[PDB]
């Protein structure tokens, strides 16, 4: 177009292996020949956390912190092999559990539609974010064995001092078992809510809070009543004010609507054995390259969004051989237009939340019209049936979108 | 022909709405002209259930318990709207949780595949029995709230007067939340695995047993180690005389592994509820009308066969204004047949074992011979582009699967 659309302050992480490679591409034709952002980017390479002894990492979460917004590239996380694959000097922790441990909030992951590429529920037309309540990864199970006969409690005692409180889970009789000890913290409830409803403001669609508390009815239904007093207290205006609406569900309810719904909703959910953080999702169904993630904090302000999927090392290999790659761009890419959207929407900058919408109007309809990645065409094919006339490299793919994206830019400025 | 198979003895339990009119035409059209049943019928419609203040299900468990070998046709779990409907005088439990609850045991959820029916992954040719743990009875986490600051620990005390141990759950140091203790008898879990055994070796294909024992590498141990330990002191030599086997994995792993197979295993979940990907789906993807229901009790003999699916009230209401309906009658014939099936296992009875599975032989060719219910062509087509030819009425279904019974049988005897 004519000039750059100033994008304002950007956090941006740099990752690894394959996803560093599509990265840079993103930056290079799409994000860049549009946007001038006054970049605040961190590497955090494996070579360059090892070298600055994961400062790297914890000044990245701080800038976050500060600037709100915050775009990550997939970072690997050290096991012995790739102690040894770089000779690192320790096993330094996922830089993702760094990041989130630092802000805190919610993630929330979400899977890109196109019509041509089957849904787990052919009905599904509308994605449906999902954001699990977990603890993060620095939190350390409570479960023992138990090897004989005895009685096993659960004790509270406050620290004021006051009547302590015993339970009795389970008593023995007979053989073993094992047992395990959980707990939520109401803050960590409340920010879980917090977290949530903002989420389906910003997205404009309906909170669903899926419990079991028919069986927990004191610890679920704490997080049934923390949710309905912040959503009177604070938002339920605003949903009503934007058509949406609040709700609670038991988790067998919300399965099953789910089946048979069209999508288009946020759903929130706490699993009873709960769930801790983690770098991965779950190969499960639909290209990993489609999912996309968001940690969103409570105080509505701070993001922090990335692919939901890792570095690809498997197809980094084949791309460091020479080989040609076919690796999908649009969980990646939907990390900066998430970015770029909350930052023209903590603006109000009009020019470039329309490029944000631009840019995933782009990379769905490319995607539609028949030109994808191997991943996809396989996901309408099947691997067996592919052939290289079905699909387009990491390259040719890139090039497309670029073009498109420079096509709709020109359309837009009518 | 002439003389009728000499069935044993069988627990049957009716039902309600529309699995009541498909149960008594399975019977008149598929079983009664060829069998002859030492009959147990206990009437668990609604109607019912409420006149004998619900006392017919607990007979019909206590009947299961005594016979081994139960089939039941789907049941309508009262709720606000049924208390008006049929002005019931108490909101009557779910038999299902009634019967469950009194022979204990692990249900298994698998869909019957049909080659012209699509299914989730074009390559799954073999079916997919899940299994999940059933808690059911009486147990249940003690969960508490808790009201400010102070710890929570849960501790073991020893009948052998042995060293008490306690371990800390968490400190509430901002104060405020909601804490809790689960449990487990090692009984419970030997049950689940000598259930899952068992199911491996009456089919003919390996069992997988996924598990979280890298969070919770105590409580998911003992599920492992236990599973394990069973195995190889009793079922390993059992599961080589049939060139099958037995491993441990991960959720995450086994949920890919899964999607990249063709199927044909039994997989044992110690997993709690469902979320974002495929369980319920795995076990049952498309039609409900092809997911069938086994409850295997650990000692091998007692087992409950049913529909998975529930009434299907929409169609029940259709044929009472007369409508014409198409409900598949698949998943209620093959709880006929696995529990015909068990029987002739529990009395060697060639001939009935012979007749169980031409049973479904029929229903599958027929199905695959293009001739089917709406629910399914609609899974080919698709809602939309389904035509009236396309497929056939509940009864002119019934009608042609009763054609198809009787050349299969006919040309069998010659
Ligand atoms: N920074 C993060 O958020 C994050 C998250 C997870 C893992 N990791 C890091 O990644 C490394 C291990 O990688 P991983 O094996 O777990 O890989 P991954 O990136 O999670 O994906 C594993 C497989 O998923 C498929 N896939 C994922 N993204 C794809 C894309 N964009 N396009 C096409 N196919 C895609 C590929 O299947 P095919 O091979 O069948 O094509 C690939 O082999 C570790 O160093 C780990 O710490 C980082
Ligand atoms: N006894 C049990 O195991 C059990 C289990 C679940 C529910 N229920 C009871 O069923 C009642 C409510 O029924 P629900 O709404 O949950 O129904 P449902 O029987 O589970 O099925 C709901 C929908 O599934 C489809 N469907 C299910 N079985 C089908 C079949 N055999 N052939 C064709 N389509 C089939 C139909 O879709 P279309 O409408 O799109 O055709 C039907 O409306 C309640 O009284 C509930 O307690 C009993």
């Amino acid at each position: 177009m004519s000039k750059k659309i100033s994008g304002g302050s950007v956090v941006e992480m740099q990752g690894d292996e394959m996803t560093r490679i599509i990265w840079e591409l993103i930056k290079e034709k799409l994000i860049f020949p549009y946007v001038e952002l006054d970049l605040h980017s961190y590497d955090l390479g494996i070579e360059n956390r090892d070298a600055t002894n994961d400062q790297v990492t914890k000044d990245a979460a701080e800038a976050i912190k500060k600037h709100n917004v915050g775009v990550k590239c997939a970072t690997i996380t050290p096991d012995e092999k790739r102690v040894e694959e770089f000779k690192l000097k320790q096993m330094w922790k996922s830089p993702n559990g760094t990041i989130r441990n630092i802000l805190g909030g919610t993630v929330f992951r979400e899977a890109i539609i196109c019509k041509n590429i089957p849904r787990l529920v052919s009905g599904w037309v509308k994605p449906i974010i999902i954001g699990r309540h977990a603890y993060g990864d620095q939190y350390r199970a409570t479960d023992f064995v138990v090897p004989g006969p005895g009685k096993v409690e659960i004790t509270y005692t406050p620290s004021d001092g006051t009547q302590k409180v015993t339970y009795l889970v389970h008593n023995f009789e007979e053989g073993g078992g094992v047992a395990m000890g959980m707990y939520n913290q109401d803050k960590s409830i409340e920010d879980f809510a917090h977290s949530s409803f903002q989420m389906a403001l910003s997205k404009g669609w309906p909170l669903y809070l899926s419990t079991k508390n028919t069986i927990l009815k004191k610890y679920d239904g704490r997080f049934k009543d923390i949710f309905q007093e912040i959503y009177d207290k604070q938002y339920k205006s605003q949903f009503e004010a934007q058509k949406i609406w609040y709700e609670h569900r038991l988790i067998d309810d919300m399965v099953a609507q789910a089946m048979k719904s069209e999508g288009g909703f946020i759903w929130a959910c706490k699993n009873y054995d709960g769930d801790v953080q983690s770098d991965s999702v779950a190969q499960g169904y639909g290209s990993l390259g489609m999912m996309t993630s968001v940690l969103v904090c409570p105080d509505g302000k701070t993001v922090e969004a990335e692919a939901a999927h890792g570095t690809v090392t498997r197809h980094y290999r084949m791309y460091q051989k020479g080989q040609e790659t076919s690796t999908n761009p649009i969980a990646s890419i939907f990390a900066w237009t998430r970015g770029l959207a909350h930052r023209a929407k903590l603006d109000n900058n009009k020019e470039l939340a329309f490029f944000a919408n631009a840019l995933e109007e782009v990379s769905i309809e490319t995607i539609e019209a028949g030109f994808m990645t191997k991943d996809l065409a396989a996901c309408i094919k099947g691997l067996p049936n592919v052939q290289r006339s079905d699909y387009l490299n990491t390259f040719e793919f890139m090039d497309k979108l670029g073009e498109n994206l420079k096509i709709k830019l020109a359309q837009a400025k009518l």
